[PDB]
């Protein structure tokens, strides 16, 4: 399994743990359902790992949708990028970085 880039919502989950007052992604809602709003900060993490200025959060969003179909999570503008963890194929799709 290669390992020279930034994971998607996995590495993002780690940041959520170090949210430290949350400054890009956190579980806003006070009830449940994760919440995304500053996907640019994370895409920045890409430019750091990938090192390609040609793109930053473009492939990131495209993946977000491919995730809702991958039963990996979900998205809802009812609260912005409020995303959840679609339950159906998370048998081993929610693992932390190596």
């Amino acid at each position: 399994p290669g390992s020279g880039q930034i994971q998607l919502w996995q590495f993002l989950l780690e940041l959520l743990s170090d949210s430290a007052n949350a400054s890009c992604i956190t579980w806003e809602g006070t009830n449940g359902e994760f919440k995304m709003t500053d996907p640019d900060e994370v895409a920045r993490r890409w430019g750091e790992r990938k090192s390609k200025p040609n793109m930053n959060y473009d492939k990131l969003s495209r993946a977000l949708r491919y995730y809702y179909d991958k039963n990996i999570m979900t998205k809802v503008h009812g609260k912005r990028y409020a995303y959840k963890f679609d339950f159906h194929g998370i048998a081993q799709a929610l693992q932390p970085h190596p």
